């Protein structure tokens, strides 16, 4: 009954150790209540089954100023009725058996943990227990004693999982079982290019990010500005983000808030017009289904009128900054920090700016329904050389009504529920668990949500077309000196999400909003964008491309550790190939299209490889340790 908490105190060395629980339930004042001091040399606490969902904070008690010290710093670790875990000297919140009598064996290692070496040597203990059995990837079970290890994921393909069975008996006779997953992950490089002359100073984000994937520019092509998705394919996306990255993530428990989730930007051309799809996507359903709100068709983006923004740009070498000016009747100029900010009913503060160059903005809004919708020029330079958006020029595409969706000077725009992509990548952990920087590691615990329920129906599309001639370019103009794009997404003013990603979204998405500490201080902070735009039709002059080699990611479909006679699948992929590929596989350096069986009869540790050699010549070799 309840759930437990231990506490490993040999590197804190805290005096007393306190446990403070916040959740379904409140256990104390903080700093909480004592935990227990055992003959493990653990502390421990228990809660009542009332604490049904809990988050606990460690802390030694003292007071601010008089060497208080806690782990965590910020959020507790995630404890339930019916768990039982420990964290470990290493600072590990992992399962500790279960709230009995039993004996169960364990990892020191997170479960479900990712990682990208070749191997990740795990930890087993045991609880009431001092010999245990083990069984990876369904192998014979192996005796094991406290302190020792599994080479997980040994000898392995990347991206795989594997499973790791801990078997224990306790002086009561039951036989328990503890089934533990990881995941060996495996990330191929990617051709990136940038160019200097640009004013980026941030990387183009990589990983799952991409800008201009594969050398992607965009396509020429008529595109119909409807709501369908035929005309449109992966080969047209010019700016890849991820789902389930917008700044409400990394609050405590901000889900409830409609999401503003950029997933893809495509681009075309033809001779009229510049045509965009762009892709939103809508996770709450699988992350947090218990708010209503957020998971349902009622956050719909045009549910409300908010601003959305293509920034591109046409002249390469100006660089506007956000600034805005425009003259009274009298003639005065005036000067405004953002296109829009604090206007009409937006009452709050906020705005992205630009360090990497632009010099138009696309300024429309979310349901198509504000009449000022306008597309600005950064045409007048400011006394730095810096270029601002001019009010008195700026070419009207608003609608004269919101019902007629007639909007001015060629300016098309359609919304729809819908999804183009086959895939939506993007973090699924537990709601709070999230970490600044975990959209830029690959261990992150990635998803593709369509395998975790997602639907076509759950996530938004736009269709955009903008007349060529409203912006003073042609085709020809696109295919040989080329233009850049990003899409920003806000919630009022200030920037949530752009594609290609900018790290200034997220630089302060923990933090409180000022009206809601609940929410996140990104609806609200000034952002600045200085990755790289999405290239358009050609790639800026002084571009340097970095080329990704042509590499294999090669392994055995088992762990290591395998029984004598146990066929073992080799297996072998490419990526950056020209061509052909002729894989050659090897256990010892003897020769075993793609895949091979090897059933080893003897016992021993073995080395396993591949040689892969493409129509060019281009040559990649893998070589990993297999023990049987
Ligand atoms: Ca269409
Ligand atoms: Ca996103
Ligand atoms: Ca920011
Ligand atoms: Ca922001």
């Amino acid at each position: 009954s309840g759930s437990e908490a231990y506490f490993d105190n040999s590197k804190y060395g805290w005096k007393d150790v306190y446990v403070y629980a916040y959740g379904t339930k409140e256990n104390a004042e903080w700093p909480g209540e004592l935990m227990t001091k055992e003959d493990s040399g653990l502390y421990k606490a228990s809660f009542a089954s009332s604490f049904k969902s809990e988050k606990i904070i460690f802390n030694n008690g003292l007071e601010k100023g008089n060497g208080k010290e806690q782990y965590p710093e910020a959020a507790g670790l995630s404890l339930k009725a019916g768990e039982c875990k420990m964290l470990t000297a290493e600072k590990q919140w992992i399962d500790y058996g279960k709230p009995d009598d039993h004996a169960y064996g364990y990892t020191l290692t997170a479960n479900n943990t990712a990682f990208s070496t070749e191997s990740l040597d795990v930890k087993l203990a045991l609880k009431n227990a001092d010999k245990g059995y083990y069984s990876v990837d369904g192998s014979a079970k192996k005796e094991f004693a406290n302190g020792d290890s599994v080479k997980v994921g040994e000898g392995k393909i990347g991206n795989s999982k594997v499973t790791l069975t801990l078997y224990a008996t306790g002086a009561d006779g039951v036989e328990t079982e503890q089934t533990y997953t990881f995941k060996k992950t495996f990330t191929a490089s990617k051709t990136t290019f940038s160019a200097k002359s640009d004013g980026h100073t941030t990387a183009p984000e990589s990983g799952y990010y991409g800008t201009n994937p594969e050398m992607q520019l965009g396509k020429h092509k008529t595109i119909s500005v409807d709501g369908d998705l035929s005309d449109w394919d992966s080969s047209m996306i010019i700016a890849q983000g991820v789902a389930n990255d917008d700044p409400r993530v990394y609050m405590p428990s901000s889900m409830h808030e409609q999401p503003w989730d950029a997933y893809a930007l495509y681009s075309a051309w033809d001779d009229d017009n510049l045509y965009f799809l762009l892709e939103m996507a809508n996770t709450t359903y699988i992350t947090s289904p218990e708010d209503n709100f957020a998971a349902s068709n009622e956050a719909r983006p045009w549910r409300n009128s908010i601003p959305m923004y293509l920034a591109l740009s046409i002249d390469p070498a100006k660089q506007a900054t956000g600034k805005a000016v425009g003259t009274n009747k009298d003639g005065s100029v005036y000067t405004n920090p953002f296109v829009w900010g604090c206007t009409n009913g937006t009452a709050k503060d906020g705005g992205t700016g630009f360090t990497t160059h632009i010099d138009t903005l696309v300024a429309f809004d979310s349901n198509n329904s504000n009449g000022g919708a306008s597309i600005f020029k950064a045409d007048t330079q400011d006394t730095d050389g810096t270029y601002m958006f001019n009010y008195d020029t700026r070419i009207p595409i608003g609608v004269t009504s919101f019902q007629a969706q007639d909007n001015k000077n060629g300016f098309k725009i359609k919304y729809a529920n819908g999804t183009k992509s086959t895939s939506i990548f993007g973090i699924n952990a537990p709601k709070g668990s999230r970490v600044m920087g975990d959209n830029l590691d690959m261990n992150s615990n990635w998803v593709d949500f369509f395998d975790e329920g997602y639907k076509n129906s759950y996530g938004y599309v736009y269709e955009i077309a903008v007349p060529l001639n409203t912006l003073g370019i042609d085709r020809s103009y696109i295919e040989t000196q080329g233009i850049g794009a990003m899409q920003i997404l806000t919630y009022g003013t200030s920037g949530m999400d752009t594609l290609p990603h900018d790290p200034s979204m997220l630089d302060q998405a923990n933090l409180e909003y000022s009206y809601d500490p609940s929410t996140s201080h990104e609806k609200e902070d000034i952002d600045n964008i200085t990755v790289p735009l999405a290239r358009i039709g050609a790639l800026l002059p002084d571009t340097e491309v970095n080329e990704a080699p042509f590499e294999v990611n090669f392994g055995a479909n088992l762990n290591s550790g395998q029984s004598a006679g146990t066929p073992i699948t080799l297996l072998a992929e490419s990526y950056h190939a020209t061509g052909d590929v002729t894989y050659s596989f090897t256990v010892n350096g003897e020769t075993v299209t793609d895949s091979c069986v090897w059933t080893p009869s003897a016992d021993g540790t073995y080395s396993i490889g591949v040689v892969a050699v493409d129509a060019n010549g281009n040559k990649a070799e893998s070589t990993k340790t297999f023990v049987v």
